[PDB]
């Protein structure tokens, strides 16, 4: 073999790597779009019979969560009127939203015990973008890291929200979120090569959700046109160097995470230097 039919193979054999590593990722993220989904397809039929409980939605609400543990929190929330017709009935009573609006999420409590709680920040811009995103939008959305406090403690996650569309008008949303916690166990779990590389995670606008510097955690990367570019089109990036500063030949593949369909992808990307790859090659 010719030293670029040696290049072509290596890269081929890497690039395999980063699709199923990029499709574990995936298939994990999949747990909050499908439990979101769900929920949406459940509470739409739930309206549909007509006089709808709103301690009923809780309950499915309540459902969903405990049913994903790896889930940090699910959320319910409706337009003015959009579930029940009945949010004036709920303004005079005790530990509802000022204006009666049907706005709930729920978490777990340090016994694991799942909890429900209002919404508060919904309409707020920046932290309620998770619910003014696919108000506006009108589609599924995953958001960009930011925190809100749970059990005491801020916690830094992400949400997937699927809006609640009846007959193409928008009624309301759900979303299913992660602790970024849980998705860099996932990524830093991966061990490429059985840990003879790393793998990276980066948002759909470039911050890094996984890398081993944990403080680079919800940074944005920089000085990378090439890999950025490829990130804002959701395409895969393969590059492969001789590293001057570190005396390797280094080979970097990068491929898209598809969330759903919010059209816009995160990235995985797997680190490791071409001699490991080789000789994966030959153990083949
Ligand atoms: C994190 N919030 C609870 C504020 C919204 C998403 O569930």
């Amino acid at each position: 073999q010719s030293g670029q039919q040696q290049k072509t193979t290596a890269q081929q054999l890497l690039e395999q790597t980063a699709y199923t590593s990029a499709y574990s990722v995936q298939n994990r993220l999949d747990v909050a779009l499908f439990a979101a989904r769900d929920l949406v397809q459940s509470v739409i039929s739930l309206r549909e019979a007509g006089a709808p409980d709103r301690a009923t939605a809780e309950q499915l609400l309540k459902n969903a969560l405990k049913s994903h543990p790896d889930l940090l929190s699910m959320s319910l929330a409706w337009e003015p009127n959009a579930f029940d017709g009945k949010d004036q009935q709920y303004v005079s009573q005790p530990e509802q939203d000022p204006k009666g609006r049907f706005v709930r999420y729920v978490d777990r409590d340090n016994t694991g015990k799942v909890a429900l709680h209002n919404l508060t920040d919904y309409e707020t811009p920046g932290s309620g973008d998770y619910y003014l995103l696919p108000r506006k939008l009108q589609k599924e959305v995953i958001l960009e890291p930011y925190s809100y406090p749970y059990n005491g403690v801020d916690v830094l996650l992400t949400s997937i929200a699927v809006p609640i569309m009846i007959d193409g008008k928008f009624y309301g949303s759900v979303t299913a979120d992660f602790s970024l916690d849980t998705l860099q166990q996932m990524v830093n779990g991966i061990k490429p090569y059985q840990g003879a590389g790393y793998a990276t995670m980066l948002s759909a606008s470039g911050a890094y959700i996984a890398h081993p510097d944990k403080t680079r955690i919800s940074k944005k990367l920089e000085g990378d046109p090439p890999l950025m570019d490829s990130i804002t089109a959701g395409k895969p990036y393969t590059r492969q160097r001789f590293n001057s500063f570190t005396n390797a030949e280094m080979m970097n593949a990068y491929v898209p995470v598809t969330i759903g369909n919010t059209g816009t992808p995160w990235m995985l990307g797997v680190s490791v230097p071409e001699q490991v790859v080789m000789a994966e090659s030959v153990r083949l």
